[PDB]
């Protein structure tokens, strides 16, 4: 039939120029494979290429040497646009459910094969959106569950770029949707950037970020070079698992005996810093490279204290939270409870919301940082406690 | 020799309006292939025909029937609203400050660069149109074109506009000493064709009920595909569109008419439709394919009943404030007044402005089709009628 794609960067910010970067690095791979432009989406912010901080203005790349990868990538969803609601509507083919962008949709038959890419922020059972709402992984495998009702696809791929991005699919994915997931960690680990300023192979001076994630990097860069005839799923997975095993665990969800069918059917044929600190490591190097006594160097001293003192709040504040709700003392700190292997992250996921919806209403925003306290508030919910105790410990741990 | 630049803006939205959009995809396709870079290309197209409910091709857009695809490949700078004046003015500048939105890719060229400009939609005398409203009058677009000048940010610019009336954006406004040559598709007060009618010589395919091109665009678009840029000259490819074009308009030179001598490598690398009624085309088009007693007929014969209902009321309502301000003697009701060749449409511009203004305020929208009757306001203006006289003359006109 036909080979569909949908490529979507979750976050927006120079710092997170990686993430769009693998976004128009995965549709070079997709046009030179011989995807047509009509069936591969598009979702990315459009902040990187006319950034105020990029160097190269008008060009984005994933590696040191690497060429532009900007040109020619179409623009479906860009800005705002970039969002759950629109992203599960492209998913399921549904343009009524669409709220600006292209209106190009997902609209596939049950002869066509689908490669869904989403690179970005995670954390347990939590995917991000450039602005909130973000995507859980119930909400997540709900659409999935629809799109197989609806018999409009033969098999799909799917590759999930986030911190504890194994954590979207363990106890949730089903073996009998046709549906292969890869994701660049497990359900607890964090995924790690790659040709960063101080790691390994270095960007070009100019750069003050880290140009791709490690599982990113590893499969499209795999994809650059090795044939899609030659290459099955389950090879190009081993080809990632031992070039990231050192960060990360490249985990396999769904039907894995789809990792035997070739990379060509999905994608056609051609002829260490951690992310939740490359933030962090884009304004110290902002920082060190800037002219002692300028209002650049003064400006990035400023960014470091202001990110510090946030990362400080809500850690403190959780950890409070935590304390607060069941003591100090034997087993009244289970904030460090581990979900048993196989299980999902949580029972009731609109509770897990809700509890999280209390926490910001009240101790300020998980907006990017925050989201890692996720699993924590999982295990609060998972402990029984109700919106009315989540609110109610929260209310006294942020008195100001 | 330096960089070469352009800017292709279509200045409309709406199915209808296809051509618009068409043009600027197909400008696109011939400059990629001459050598131009992504970056140096700045894109303005409302991106509502590639998906649009009525487009037969979805993800498609041809520019003449048994023409190939020419919306794959396309940049998008800046789409939807941000396809406005102050925007188009902002990037032909190179002042990123000035962007609202977009990928903020602007001319930024130094004196070694050349610049063409493409502008393809509806326009009047002194005015072209924008997707909503401000319109761009000739004085505005003038004052932009000085201040680049003034900065010495180029060598030559070429500037390309289709538009009814197109010759009154330049005659007795663009300088012939700033190093710009323009070619408009009309005189003063012509009106421009479309091609590629339905109802028309060489039809689009059954399945369009759309004019796929303009004459003037589809003329030089066509010239450029086949004819060598470095065997051909401006004045070369001028005499190529007015061969082609005679009939229906006469295709003007503006400014510095030297720069004909240069070759179009230089800027670009190596029986008929009224686009007044193209729109009506459409309505009748989508009412006689339509099947008797379905809502499709039902909903395309109201469609043209309001259409027809807004257009007789604006051309009834001008047509009085003309008789109740002046008389119907024949020396009082001239507003059929022939401005004298190499003059500007009107010497207050800002007065210009008030009076259609005034005239909204108090009567319909002055819109895609009310904007025909702009020179009737100008000979208003001219005659020495004030925002008060305006005003008070419309009151009594519209009470109906």
């Amino acid at each position: 039939g036909t080979r569909w794609a949908v490529l979507i960067a979750g976050s927006k910010g120079y710092a997170n120029y990686r993430h769009q970067a693998g976004v128009c690095h995965a549709y070079q791979i997709l046009k030179r494979g011989g995807l047509k432009d009509e069936n591969i989406v598009v979702f990315m912010y459009d902040d990187i290429a006319y950034n105020e901080s990029n160097p190269r203005p008008g060009v984005i790349i994933n590696s040191p040497h690497g060429s532009d990868v900007y040109a020619g990538v179409p623009k479906d969803y860009t800005g705002e646009e970039v969002n759950a609601k629109n992203f599960l509507a492209a998913i399921l083919g549904n343009k009524s459910a669409i709220t600006g962008g292209s209106g190009k949709v997902v609209d596939s038959g049950p002869n066509d094969h689908i490669f869904i890419y989403y690179t970005d922020h995670g954390a347990a059972g939590v995917i991000g959106m450039p602005s909130k709402p973000y995507l859980y992984a119930d909400e997540l495998n709900d659409a999935l569950k629809k799109k197989h009702a609806s018999g409009t696809y033969k098999s799909l791929v799917f590759y999930l770029e986030a911190c504890e991005s194994g954590s979207m699919f363990e106890g949730i994915l089903p073996e009998d949707l046709n549906i292969y997931a890869l994701t660049s960690t497990n359900t607890t680990e964090s995924s790690w950037c790659y040709y960063c300023p101080a790691q390994e192979n270095p960007p070009p001076p100019e750069y003050n970020v880290c140009l791709g994630d490690l599982f990113s990097v590893a499969w499209l860069e795999d994809s650059d070079v090795q044939n899609s005839w030659y290459e099955t799923l389950n090879q190009q997975y081993h080809h990632v698992d031992k070039r990231i095993s050192h960060a990360s665990h490249a985990t396999q969800y769904g039907n894995l005996k789809l990792g035997e069918e070739g990379l060509f059917v999905y994608m056609g044929s051609n002829p260490v810093v951690n992310q939740r600190d490359a933030d962090l490591l884009h304004l110290w190097e902002k920082f060190r490279k800037a002219p002692e006594g300028s209002a650049r160097k003064e400006e990035a001293q400023t960014q470091i204290f202001k990110a510090m003192s946030h990362r400080v709040h809500i850690d403190s504040s959780i950890k409070l939270i935590g304390k607060l709700l069941f003591g100090i003392e034997k087993c009244t700190e289970i904030l460090n409870a581990v979900r048993p292997a196989g299980q999902p992250l949580v029972d009731d996921w609109a509770c897990l919301r809700s509890l999280v919806g209390t926490f910001e209403t009240h101790c300020g925003s998980l907006s990017e940082y925050g989201m890692r306290h996720t699993r924590t508030i999982a295990n609060i919910c998972n402990a029984g406690i109700s919106e009315e105790q989540m609110a109610e410990a929260a209310s006294q741990a942020c008195a100001s």
